[PDB]
């Protein structure tokens, strides 16, 4: 039996094997090899990953999301205190923790980020055992290069729970830095320096590694945790919310439901965007009956992020400030995370590295599960 690797994302989780000389990513049970970090709570059920998000618009208060933004924090943290200004569910102290309180099967019941985490790690221990038959034993899990002591501990906690020996925790730059193959290129010393831009659905990640015989070192990280994915849907949905009341004379903004399914409808158009210059909206019974179809372009969706876009190459000269190199001295740049799909973030980032070709030939938002995955091979 192979142990596993797992990416326990902020928005996605994603998770992988290594057998027979290669990754395979492991797709769920709704055919994605993705699968967001989300838990709902009703009066009947408990859901995760792709059905919990999937209902999040009838269900906003009882499911759960960015534990990650949680775990191993304490409640009274600064930026749990801000963070909990923006989310729809409530959270509450426990012996000074954080703990998510929801409505499930008749009663009040509060959670530990930690088991909140450990039912999306269940639910990947599960996928990869459907995959490959009998019981996980092992799994590598990968967490923010700047995570401290406490949040690599309470992710540890979050496998414990779910039954996993957690053979490492490694950082997520590290995970794709092995997933190319990046500690075991080169023999001389000299010229070993990546630059991992991690552009995900929550959070921007720049690392700058050095990697000398087989040992990386983390020279500077930067970004921002609050830019992602979600912040460009944002202002599709703000653009689009727009469009509906100068066509419709209906303004969608106090009905939550309404928002959620544009919101949705953008995050599915966004992606389409990636491959195609222009997206289908396609909402039956938006508001008050009225259907909302509309077209969106890939050139309307890049001036909508002009700024989010262009602005990610701040972290970048920070990272290089940093490390106190200059961009020429960058001699591999890898792309994880799903929003680095987008055309013109690729753009963006390879001008700035005067035309040098990026890393992106393992999916993005794979990447980090798939060197999880060959650590945990390695480590047996
Ligand atoms: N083809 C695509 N084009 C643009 N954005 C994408 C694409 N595929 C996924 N994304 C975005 O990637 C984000 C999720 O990033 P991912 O790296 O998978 O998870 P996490 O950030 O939790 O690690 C979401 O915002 C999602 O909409
Ligand atoms: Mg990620």
């Amino acid at each position: 039996m192979p142990a596993i690797g797992i990416d326990l994302g902020t928005t996605y989780s994603c998770v992988g094997v290594f057998q027979h000389g290669k990754v395979e990513i492991i797709a769920n049970d709704q055919g994605n090899r993705t699968t967001p970090s989300y838990v709902a709570f009703t009066d009947t059920e408990r859901l995760i990953g792709d059905a919990a998000k999937n209902q999040v618009a009838m269900n906003p208060t009882n499911t759960i999301f960015d534990a990650k933004r949680l775990i191993g924090r304490k409640f009274e943290d600064a930026t749990v205190q801000s963070d909990m200004k923006h989310w729809p569910f409530r959270v509450v102290s426990e012996g000074g923790k954080p703990k998510v309180q929801v409505e499930y099967k008749g009663e009040t019941k509060t959670f530990f980020p930690e088991e909140i985490s450990s039912m999306v790690l269940t639910k990947m221990k599960e996928i990869a055992e459907a995959y490959l038959g009998g019981k996980v034993h092992s799994a590598v899990i990968t967490v923010p290069a700047y995570f401290n002591d406490s949040q690599r501990q309470a992710t540890k906690d979050a496998g414990t729970i779910t039954g996993l020996n957690v053979l490492r925790i490694i950082n997520e730059p590290t995970a794709a830095a092995i997933a190319y193959g990046l500690d075991k290129k080169g023999c001389a010393g000299g010229e070993k320096n990546v630059l991992i831009f991690d552009l995900g659905g929550g959070t921007f990640d720049v690392s700058i590694l050095t990697i000398e015989d087989g040992i990386f070192e983390v020279k500077s990280t930067a970004g921002d945790t609050h830019l992602g994915g979600e912040d460009f849907d944002n202002r599709m949905v703000s653009h689009l919310a727009e469009e509906f009341k100068r066509k419709h004379k209906k303004d969608i903004g106090p009905n939550k439901r309404a928002v959620r399914r544009l919101r949705t409808a953008c995050e599915r158009a966004k992606r389409t965007l990636s491959s195609s210059t222009q997206a289908s909206i396609e909402i039956d019974s938006l508001y008050e009956g009225v259907d909302f179809y509309t077209s969106i372009t890939r050139a309307r969706f890049e001036e909508l992020n002009a700024d989010l876009f262009r602005g990610t190459l701040e972290p970048v000269e920070k990272a290089l400030r940093d490390a106190k190199l200059d961009k020429g001295q960058i001699q591999e740049i890898v792309l994880v995370g799903g929003s680095t799909r987008i055309p013109k973030i690729q753009k963006l980032l390879q001008d700035f590295f005067n035309g040098k070709e990026l890393n992106k030939s393992i999916n993005p938002d794979e990447a980090v599960a798939y060197g999880a995955a060959v650590q945990a091979a390695i480590l047996i």
